């Protein structure tokens, strides 16, 4: 399907100013008009690609007087020769023809054996010339300095790809034309073989010979494909350590991926918020699980794999760490080496979501290792409810494809950690949480000053790199993540990166970067961050808060109330950083009477089938609903975010949600319900 011949089609007479360049499956290197105006026009053509087969034969083209051809260097055609069964041969073709009267090019190409069988060369005997910076036992490769296979110029001058039905263009991007008909117009340094430093050239980007599984914005030849992975634990469940009765805790769990400034690290890390509600009782979980000052717990955990990247991985799961506290490392999560079940997508679980979670001491798994804590070790557990979940970086073998079979293949020459090196090293970081208020990074080609070699990529634009790898568009002409106007999300960088951008708006003479992204320049080692406005954020970059306004706005569509509960809509965004609600009543003088008025009993929002939330009066009210003395007294349900929430009794012990900072956000009379 990706096979055969590699055709340069020239519009002026000498290689030198390449209109289309294509692939022909069999022989007939032919191009309808019917696929492409003054430009149509082709006086020079070349072909590359090798040849396999046993027998005597003859090559004819349809025009024997404007082509030569080499096979192994020598030429044939400016008379018989023996070919070999099992052994693939170069194959190089020229073309010249003056002032071709017509557009496009009718040219095939044929064999004939010693049967006397002529034709023109199926396509099982034709395969693709060897463009990768290395050389096979099997096959060598040789305007294409980074050997990619697009031509030089067309690299530097821009070009398009218009997918046709059987195989794909790349010309010059012409503004009159395809700027009108929305066609990505493309770049990208003709001395590199893939420019934004990845395993993929900058030709199999484009032409669809690549690992399925690599993302669509990684498609781009600046835009960076490569994995990325944390650790996403679900919840956890706690033993003490040796015929007694079941004596746990066993509490959900939320992590979340984490960037500490922006901050030059290119670790993997994310972070556990083991749950504080309730599950009879204020026991402390030495006095829930008979623990004693020198005994011993243990740990276990459903936990999935999170690919925030972009490049999958195939047979190597990186290695985790559970630390606790800053650096108590309690256990050491790995996976079986060269034997993973499925494969880990970008935008993607292992073990997939329709499956089930890894546990870390699986079912029967005889050798699976005690997470073991001691006693001070459980209290710190219990006092900071939180472990981290550091993952290295070493991912494995890559699917590279393969010219000689035009097949993508595990490659066991190839391995992640020979790579990210330079794609860290050559392109600019940037970090977004615009999807569902994640941090996901990306990472897109930008010139490196100090170094020769990274100037010879095209330039980066901020508004363009948010285009290409982030998918923003302007359809109005302001910048825009899926409806949200790019003004929306402030623009936080580290210190190098900072005065860097500073100076260049001195010399913009621009004011606000917001109304000059356009204009803004992207070199290496730029590390950058974009967080939704509307939010608090921890030291770690995770949503956990947001104004009294944003809050109480967010809540005032209410669709139904109750003695029962609130039904509301509220945006599923808000919903992530709100960690429970409290409800009280109001009496005729102003007392207050808290209906769950605990620290753990806090979480009575449900998010209901149908999108909308409901808030369980009832849950912590005895199953009853609320009982109103007065039509005058009113029901008030405050609102706790995630920054202002307590997770332990405080220091004296009072277990209550006394103190509490909360939120106002419902309101109203018995008589009002
Ligand atoms: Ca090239
Ligand atoms: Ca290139």
């Amino acid at each position: 399907s990706s096979q055969g011949l590699l055709g340069y089609y020239f519009s002026d007479l000498n290689f030198q100013a390449p209109m289309v360049v294509t692939s022909s499956t069999t022989g007939d290197l032919s191009i309808p008009s019917s696929e492409l105006s003054e430009n149509q026009y082709f006086q020079s053509a070349i072909w590359s690609g090798f040849i396999k087969v046993s027998d005597e034969y003859t090559f004819a083209t349809s025009a024997d007087n404007h082509v030569t051809m080499w096979v192994d260097d020598q030429e044939v055609i400016n008379n018989k020769i023996r070919l070999e069964k099992g052994r693939l041969y170069q194959i190089k073709i020229q073309y010249q023809r003056e002032n071709p009267t017509e557009k496009g090019l009718d040219f095939k190409l044929y064999w004939t054996d010693s049967q006397n069988k002529k034709e023109v060369i199926s396509s099982d005997n034709l395969q693709l010339p060897e463009l990768k910076q290395k050389s096979s036992n099997s096959r060598k490769k040789r305007p294409d300095r980074d050997n990619d296979g697009i031509p030089d110029s067309l690299e530097v001058e821009g070009y398009t790809v218009d997918v046709k039905n059987k195989r794909t263009f790349l010309s010059p991007w012409i503004s009159n034309i395809h700027e009108k008909k929305g066609l990505t117009k493309y770049k990208s340094s003709p001395e590199k073989w893939s420019t934004a430093s990845d395993p993929y050239s900058d030709f199999e980007k484009v032409t669809g010979r690549i690992d399925k599984n690599v993302s669509p914005e990684a498609r781009h030849p600046l835009v960076a494909a490569y994995p990325i992975v944390h650790v996403d634990m679900e919840n956890i469940i706690l033993s003490k350590n040796e015929d007694s009765q079941t004596r746990t805790i066993s509490k959900n769990t939320s992590t979340s991926r984490t960037h500490t400034s922006a901050g030059f690290s290119n670790s993997n890390s994310s972070t556990v918020a083991i749950d504080h509600s309730l599950s009879a009782g204020e026991r402390t979980w030495a006095e829930t699980m008979g623990l004693n000052t020198a005994d011993t717990a243990r740990l276990n955990a459903n936990i999935r794999y999170v690919n925030t990247g972009t490049a999958p991985i195939y047979n190597v799961l990186p290695t985790t760490s559970l630390v606790l506290g800053k650096n108590q490392t309690l256990a050491t999560i790995k996976a079986k080496e060269n034997q993973l079940s499925q494969i880990l997508a970008p935008n993607n679980y292992y073990p997939s979501k329709n499956l089930a979670p890894i546990a870390l001491n699986a079912q029967d798994d005889f050798s699976s290792t005690p997470i073991t804590m001691n006693y001070n070790q459980f209290l710190e557990l219990e006092k900071t409810k939180q472990l981290r979940l550091d993952t290295d970086q070493v991912y494995g073998n890559i699917a590279t494809y393969n010219f000689e079979n035009g097949r993508v293949r595990v490659d066991t020459g190839s391995n992640w950690s020979e790579v990210l090196p330079q794609i860290q090293e050559t392109t600019a970081r940037i970090i977004f949480n615009g999807k569902d208020l994640n941090l996901v990074e990306r990472r897109i080609a930008a010139v490196n000053p100090s170094d020769p070699l990274e100037t010879t990529k095209p330039d980066m634009t901020l508004k363009e790199a948010l285009k290409i790898a982030f998918g923003f568009n302007e359809p109005n002409g302001n910048l825009q993540y899926q409806g949200k106007d790019i003004t929306e999300f402030d623009f936080n960088f580290d210190q190098q990166t900072s005065q860097n951008i500073k100076n260049q708006l001195a010399e913009l003479n621009a004011t606000n970067i917001y109304t000059v992204l356009d204009k803004i320049k992207l070199n290496a080692k730029m590390n950058i961050l974009i967080r939704d406005k509307r939010f608090h954020y921890d030291r770690n970059n995770i949503a956990v808060g947001a104004d009294e306004s944003v809050v109480k706005e967010a809540h005032r569509e209410v669709i139904n109330s109750s003695t029962e509960g609130l039904l509301l809509n509220i945006d599923k965004d808000i919903r992530k950083i709100l960690s429970g609600y409290i409800v009280e009543i109001e009496d005729t003088e102003g007392l207050k009477e808290v209906i769950n008025d605990r620290y753990d009993m806090l979480n009575i929002s449900s998010l209901r089938q149908d999108g909308k939330t409901f808030i369980d009066f009832k849950k912590y009210n005895d199953k009853l609903p609320l009982y109103i003395s007065n039509p005058n007294y009113k029901v008030n349900v405050y609102a706790v975010t995630k920054e202002n929430t307590i997770i332990n009794p405080s220091e004296n012990g009072d277990t209550s949600t006394n103190g509490i900072k909360k939120i106002l956000i419902f309101s109203k009379k018995g008589y009002e319900i």
